[PDB]
C-alpha cells in the first residue's frame, strides 16, 4: 500500500524552537509532493504565542493542526499533558502512532535533516516501514521515523499497546536492560525508554513477530531479519536522513519543566487538576502515586504579566512587565507586591569601572534581553517564550522586588488530596494501592487496607 503524501511532525507544551521550525521549513520545501503538518495541543498551549506560531507557520505554507480538533488524542495522551510537568517524550511517543493510523503518512523528529527528498510514491508490502538509521547510526531500531498507510493495523496495534504500556507505567520495574539504564541513563530516560520508547517499541515487535529470535535491544540485526518492513526494503543508509557528529539528537524531552501557566493559575485550579488526574489512575489501575501529584503542586514559581498597560485587574505577588508606547522606548517591569502595589523595578545607569556584581545581577541580564527584542511593540512567540521563562525564575537581590510565592507544602496539600479522592465513595472502593512517604498519610492507607 502507499504511503499517504504526509510528514507529520508533533510538538506540544510551548512553542516549537526556532532551530526545529527551520528543520521542518527544509523538510517542506524538499518535499513539495507531501503536506507538511505540525501538530500541536491548543489545550496547554499559551494561547497568544500559539497564534502568533500558526500565523507563522501559515506564511511558511506549513499545515498546522490540533491533536484535539482532530480526534487522535486519546484519553491516556490528555492525562499526561494535563500532568503540570508532562513527560513530552511520552506525549509524542503515543501520539505519533495516532497520527498515522488516522492520516497515514511519514512521522519525523525535528531533530532530523533531509539530505535527500522522498520518492513521489513509496509503496511499502506490509503498509508500514521503520526507518534501519536512527541518530547518525545505521542498523539500529528507533522510533523517530514512521510510514505507514492510513488505517494500517500493525500501527493500529502499536498505538493500542502503548497506550497499554503508558496506563502500566507506574508499574514498570526496573529488570532486564532497564534496571542497567536506570543506574547509567537515570530513571526518566529509562522509564520513558521501556514506556512509551525503542525500548516499548522492541518489546511489542517482537511479541508481534516482527522481529525474530536473533534481535536483541542493543543488537537488532536488521540484516537477518525480514528487511520488507523496512524504507527502501533494506538494512542499507537510507539517502534522506542527515544528523551531524557533532548533534545527533535534541533529547528535548528529557528536562522536567511545568507546561505553560502553571505559576499563574489558581491553587484550587491546579488542586482539581490533580484531582482528576488520580481519578484516572485510580478508574484505570487503581493504583495512583500520591506523592507525585503533591510534589508537583507544592511548586510555586513566579506569577507574571505581559501586557501594553496594567490590567484590568491586578495579581497579588506577581511581576508585571509593560512593553513601550514606541519601538525605542523603555520597558517597565513592577513587582505587584501582596497588597497589589505596584513597585517599579528599575537599575541605575552605569559606566566606567564594571563591577562584577552588576554584570552578575538578574535584573540587569533581564534588561539585556528586553534590549534584543526586535519590535517591542510586536514581539515574537520566541521572545515573550523567553521574556516569560525569564519572569518565571526571576530572582532578584532586593527583597523588596522578590516574589514571595507563598503555599502549602507538599504534606498538606497531599493531606487534601487524598480527603477529597477517599470522599468519593466509587473511586475508594476503587483503589487498591496508593504509593506515599508521606508519615501522617501512610496511616490512612492502611486504613482504607483494612476496609
Ligand atoms: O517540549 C517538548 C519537547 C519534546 N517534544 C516532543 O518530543 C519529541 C522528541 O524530542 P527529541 O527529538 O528532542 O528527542 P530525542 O530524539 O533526542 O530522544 C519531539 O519531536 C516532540 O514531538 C515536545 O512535543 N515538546
Ligand atoms: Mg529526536
Amino acid at each position: 500500500a502507499q504511503i499517504d503524501k504526509k510528514i507529520h511532525f508533533i510538538w506540544v507544551g510551548h512553542i516549537m524552537p526556532q532551530k526545529n521550525i527551520q528543520v521542518v521549513s527544509e523538510w517542506a520545501e524538499k518535499n513539495p509532493g507531501y503536506e507538511t503538518i505540525i501538530w500541536v495541543d491548543k489545550k496547554i498551549a499559551p494561547a497568544k504565542e500559539l497564534d502568533l506560531f500558526i500565523l507563522d507557520m501559515k506564511s511558511k505554507g506549513i499545515t498546522v493542526k490540533d491533536i484535539n480538533e482532530e480526534g487522535v488524542c486519546r484519553d491516556s495522551i490528555r492525562h499526561e499533558l494535563d500532568q503540570e510537568s508532562p513527560n513530552y517524550g511520552m506525549v509524542s511517543d503515543m501520539l505519533r502512532l495516532n497520527i498515522l493510523a488516522a492520516e497515514g503518512g511519514i512521522y519525523l523528529d525535528s531533530d532530523i535533516l533531509c539530505s535527500a527528498p522522498f520518492p513521489d510514491e513509496i509503496y511499502a508490502p506490509f503498509g508500514f516501514l521503520l526507518s534501519p538509521w536512527s541518530q547518525g547510526a545505521n542498523n539500529t531500531l528507533c522510533n523517530d521515523i514512521i510510514l505507514c498507510s492510513k488505517g494500517n493495523q500493525i500501527i493500529q496495534q502499536l498505538a493500542d499497546a502503548i497506550e497499554q504500556s503508558y496506563i502500566a507505567r507506574d508499574s514498570f520495574e526496573f529488570t532486564h536492560e532497564y534496571a542497567s539504564m536506570k543506574e547509567t541513563k537515570g530513571e526518566r530516560i529509562a522509564k520513558t525508554l521501556g514506556v512509551t520508547g525503542p525500548g516499548f517499541l522492541f518489546h511489542q515487535l517482537k511479541k508481534m513477530g516482527i522481529l525474530n529470535d536473533k534481535s536483541e535491544m542493543e543488537a537488532i540485526h536488521w540484516e537477518l531479519q525480514d528487511q520488507r518492513y523496512l524504507i527502501d526494503g533494506s538494512v542499507k543508509e537510507p539517502d534522506y536522513f542527515y544528523v551531524p557528529q557533532n548533534n545527533t539528537n535534541d533529547a528535548s524531552w528529557v528536562p522536567s519543566i511545568k507546561r505553560p501557566g502553571i505559576e499563574n493559575m489558581s491553587f484550587q485550579e491546579r488542586l482539581e487538576n490533580a484531582v482528576q488526574l488520580i481519578a484516572f489512575d485510580i478508574q484505570k489501575t487503581g493504583l495512583f502515586n500520591l506523592d507525585h501529584y503533591a510534589n508537583e503542586l507544592k511548586v510555586k514559581q513566579n506569577s507574571w504579566c505581559i501586557a501594553a498597560e496594567t490590567s484590568p485587574e491586578l495579581k497579588p505577588d506577581s511581576y508585571l512587565l509593560i512593553r513601550p508606547r514606541d519601538k525605542t522606548g523603555e520597558w517597565t517591569l513592577y513587582y505587584v507586591d501582596e497588597d497589589k502595589k505596584l513597585n517599579p523595578v528599575t537599575l541605575p545607569v552605569i559606566k566606567g569601572a564594571i563591577k562584577l556584581s552588576e554584570v552578575s545581577d538578574p535584573l540587569r541580564k533581564f534588561h539585556t534581553l528586553l534590549s534584543q527584542v526586535s519590535d517591542p511593540v510586536n514581539p515574537t512567540a520566541h521572545e515573550l517564550k523567553q521574556i516569560g521563562r525569564a519572569l518565571i525564575e526571576l530572582k532578584p537581590r532586593q527583597d523588596e522586588w522578590h516574589c514571595k510565592n507563598k503555599w502549602s507544602g507538599a504534606e498538606e496539600i497531599a493531606q487534601e488530596l487524598w480527603q477529597r479522592i477517599t470522599s468519593n465513595e466509587t473511586l475508594r472502593a476503587q483503589i487498591k494501592q496508593c504509593f506515599t512517604q508521606f508519615e501522617s498519610l501512610k496511616p490512612r492507607v492502611a486504613e482504607l487496607g483494612l476496609e
